[PDB]
């Protein structure tokens, strides 16, 4: 691929817009964005309220300094803070005090699998050091209560995977690192950061630096490789590429890609995902009478059967008030994920509905197996989809195409850095 | 050229001591001569009487986990010891109204003086070993650090290792960035440690029943001489004759009992520096915090606090146990107080215990190194906590490298982190 060539981003999510970014340096770069904003998952909502206006992340919210040096590296660049946001948690169930909480030892819950809880950090932190089965493959092979399964281990798996997801079914070694990581713990609040003013920053530092190469509300229709080039079919037009990077999910990636080849449909196809919602709102109800200080808090509605603990699920709510830069402000600031009852409409601000990928051992595999398609046909593909998971994941995955079309790793100085764009170029086949 | 099935002294049975003890019994006929009246040393666990039971309680040590101490976690779990996890909840007070701050909640006047420096703290812990042989000390002069984040939330949480009597600020400053990475310390949760079943004693009663009557408890050396045939011990007011002998007592006691004509030895374990700790075991609960709740570890500073004076004052720190979870049954307080300022209720204290820690100042950990230019010679071997690195695992583990040395391997090569911690430690000492 020789320097200056016409290149279309589609998809201008995190992996996209840094993809693109980067690509414009040496390219003539054009980034399709369905919808009207530059980030996709990563969406922060502006708040007024008596002390100010906050703009409050919706769906990307959290990573750290060593999970996630590049996204951590590009925000120093850009100038833009973090702060630390511990991952402090509490679950309660239908009964008289069933909750735990991962600050104090207080109780029926923590109480019934304190010894459980106890096990089972340190079995994740001897497994790194020594096993391609799922969580709940695994808990049930080493002795783990039911209870311990879906009252423990599925509602704090949904500070991750929305509380629709069949976290359970999800690789192990996702689980196993991020307890060793101290992200997950039922004994501490989890090593966490936020970025200031929103995770929407650095996103909107990036759509001022692509100026009018950004075509915003423009969702590509199709997407068609020819003898020439690739011609890309939006918004009423059809333009003309040397080269077409996808920053789609899969299944939108298959629909929109157009071309006589099968395996296209052998490696996109099978792809699951999982809804959210995620509810933005000031109805202080939702707020557990228990959980006091706690971010995160999953309630169990009244009805759970542990017999039936696949098909019911809970609500998780966050306590934007605990944050710090949040500690003056006077009005609530809630988001409920996947509510089970509705919210008081009177109060809520405002609503987005999203899919995440399912983690399941099989398609961490899948993923991996894009690397087949990657290149053929002037076609690349970078997102989520062929990624490790998480933010860092997904705007790595845009340097590693960036990288392969010219553009190299821009921190190569940043010793984690460098290793994670090495580990995640390892990881997609490029 | 170490043979088989020699005569082999360890003078010294503390962890080190022990375990280096327990390891070469398997092929030489050992003796193990400890001074007090039990083996653990620093780990001494004292029964209290409660309606609950009797519970052994950790006055020295107390806390290690899997990751940090893969050798000993593995030896426990051999001898069939649990453990279970005591996260490291700190409060700390200053003399002023709600002059505190802790790492389970935001609140306090502290926390709300320093917050920001916390928060740049940790990045910087944990962006340093992936890039310095500095102090802690320095390292936050020449950041831009406060005076007050230096003595009123740095040297405070330092104690939690060093005591409160220590120079906790000159000590090596990748000591103190790992403990902020590794999460076991940290301003913003409470970090990962765990106790042993029934107190760390378990594992050295275990031990010492295994060596049977090879231990001689109460039985001080009173020195140690080398001459051509072996090396002779003098302990129990009569001489006994060993081919190797193996130190696992602190430098300064290493020095005083080894006698010989050579003076590199003297320049060696001459200069080796301690810090006194006194470990007071009691039921006074007034010196829990008000504030400081279901607090582990809680730090107070005595009225009369002067930030120019920072460097000669010193607080406490107190351990609530009634929050450890052994211990949630149990109605009466106990609680253990290092280094009180203010005298203790003596009608209260169960017990005291007074110790001696080493300094860990970069010039320190170059003493330790330097070790390995005495080891072997004349038959004498060296092992305990000033041959290796800090912590209970380091002490054990250097007590392995020795039995290694003197032919009984390592014996957990199939546990790749337990594996490591030896390699690594064998690489510190120079054996
Ligand atoms: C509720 C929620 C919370 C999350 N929280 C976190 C968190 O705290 N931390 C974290 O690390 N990760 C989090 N994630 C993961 C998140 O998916 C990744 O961090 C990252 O944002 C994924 O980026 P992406 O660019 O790969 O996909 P997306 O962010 O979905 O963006 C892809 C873009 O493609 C666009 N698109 C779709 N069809 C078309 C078309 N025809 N034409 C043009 N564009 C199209 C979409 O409109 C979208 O903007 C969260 C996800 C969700 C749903
Ligand atoms: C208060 C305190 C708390 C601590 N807490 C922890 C903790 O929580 N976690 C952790 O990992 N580490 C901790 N340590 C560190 C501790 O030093 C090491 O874990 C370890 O126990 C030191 O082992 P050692 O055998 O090298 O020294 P010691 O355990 O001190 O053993 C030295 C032994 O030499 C003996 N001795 C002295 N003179 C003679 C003589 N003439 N003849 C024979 N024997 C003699 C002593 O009686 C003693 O038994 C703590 C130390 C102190 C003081
Ligand atoms: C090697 C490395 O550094 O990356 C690891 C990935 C660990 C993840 C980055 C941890 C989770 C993400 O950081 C972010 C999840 C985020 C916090 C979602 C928040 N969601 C919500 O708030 C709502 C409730 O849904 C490796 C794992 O990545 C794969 O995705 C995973 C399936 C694995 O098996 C790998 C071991
Ligand atoms: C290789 C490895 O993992 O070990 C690291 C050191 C990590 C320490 C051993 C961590 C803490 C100790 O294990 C535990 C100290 C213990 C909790 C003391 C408790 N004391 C008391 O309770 C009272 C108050 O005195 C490496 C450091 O070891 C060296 O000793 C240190 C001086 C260093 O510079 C190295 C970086
Ligand atoms: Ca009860």
């Amino acid at each position: 691929v020789e320097a200056k060539s016409r290149i279309a981003v589609v998809g201008g999510g995190g992996s996209g817009s840094v993809a693109a970014w980067l690509l414009a340096r040496r390219h003539d770069v054009t980034l399709f964005e369905a919808d009207e904003y530059l980030g996709g998952h990563a969406y922060s909502h502006p708040v007024e309220t008596d002390q100010g206006t906050l703009h409050v992340d919706m769906g990307v919210q959290h990573f750290n300094e060593k999970l996630s040096p590049n996204l951590f590296r590009l925000l120093t660049d850009f100038g833009i803070g973090t702060y630390v946001a511990p991952s402090s948690v509490h679950v309660d169930f239908p009964g008289e005090q069933q909750s735990w909480n991962n600050l104090d030892f207080l109780g029926e819950l923590r109480e019934e699998l304190h010894e459980e809880f106890d096990r089972f950090h340190q079995e994740m932190n001897q497994l790194p050091t020594s096993k391609q089965m799922s969580i709940g493959e695994y808990l049930d092979k080493h002795g783990y209560s039911k209870s311990f399964k879906y009252k423990a281990m599925n509602p704090i798996l949904s500070i991750y995977s929305g509380c629709h997801a069949p976290s359970l079914d999800y690789n192990l070694m996702y689980v196993a690192l991020s307890f060793s990581m101290n992200l997950l713990s039922f004994f501490s609040a989890g090593y966490w950061r936020k970025a200031q003013g929103g995770i929407h920053s650095y996103l909107a530092r990036i759509e001022s630096d692509l100026g009018e190469r950004v075509r915003l509300n423009t969702p590509v229709e199709a997407v068609v490789p020819t003898q020439s080039g690739v011609t890309v079919l939006a918004g009423g037009q059809e333009h003309h590429f040397d080269q077409v990077v996808f920053a789609t999910h899969a299944d939108v990636t298959l629909r929109l890609l157009r071309t006589s080849d099968q395996q296209y449909r052998d490696l996109l196809g099978d792809f699951a995902y999982v809804p959210v919602e995620s509810v933005l709102h000031q109805d202080e109800s939702w707020l557990s009478p228990a959980g006091g200080g706690a971010y995160c808090q999953f309630r169990m509605p009244e009805g759970f059967e542990l017999a039936r603990a696949e098909e019911q699920m809970g609500s998780l709510t966050r306590n934007c008030n605990v944050l710090h830069p949040y500690r003056k402000v006077s009005s609530p600031i809630l988001i409920t994920f996947d509510p089970q009852e509705d919210v008081d409409p009177e109060r809520v601000i405002v609503r987005r509905e999203w899919k995440l990928p399912q983690l399941r051992p099989v398609d961490v595999r899948r993923k991996k197996r894009l690397h087949e398609i990657q290149g053929l046909n002037g076609l690349w593909f970078c997102g989520t989809d062929t990624s490790v998971t998480g933010h860092e994941g997904a705007i790595v995955s845009g340097m590693v195409i960036a990288d392969r079309l010219g553009v190299p790793h821009p921190f190569p100085d940043d010793a984690p850095a460098a290793a994670q764009f090495r580990g995640i170029k390892e990881f997609m086949g490029v």
